[PDB]
């Protein structure tokens, strides 16, 4: 079932520059996907459980999103550092809060994320 927003083809989920957002996202996604492209869209950050629930994720594109490093990021970054190569995921940039501004994604380590939200 190819969510409304995507278009598919085989196990590819085609998500891209389609302006999403976390509120907009697709509940759910095909379980035989591999390969996501979120490429492009609106996304702050990733709701906790997306990615997981999709058990035979190869790779997923997220990059030329506005990524805000904070705790609500606290999901994504667990899936990053989780993969087998963090190289591929060099382009996912952070442009907010100022304090990590430019760091990398597949770099970021929790307590960092846990700090960027601070009163
Ligand atoms: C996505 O962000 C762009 C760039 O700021 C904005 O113009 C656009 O309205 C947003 N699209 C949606 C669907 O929110
Ligand atoms: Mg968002």
């Amino acid at each position: 079932p190819c969510p409304a927003p995507c278009s598919c083809a085989g196990t590819l989920v085609d998500c891209g520059r389609r302006g999403l957002t976390w509120a907009s996202l697709p509940t759910a996604f095909p379980v035989d996907t591999t390969e996501l492209v979120l490429t492009g869209n609106n996304l702050t950050a990733l709701p906790p459980g997306l990615l997981d629930a999709l058990p035979a994720l190869r790779t997923a594109h997220l990059g030329a999103n506005p990524w805000r490093c904070d705790c609500r990021l606290v999901p994504l970054r667990a899936w990053l550092a989780g993969r087998p190569e963090r190289a591929p995921y060099r382009d996912l940039r952070c442009v907010a809060p100022p304090a990590l501004r430019g760091r990398l994604l597949p770099y970021l380590a929790e307590d960092e994320l846990r700090a960027a939200c601070a009163p």
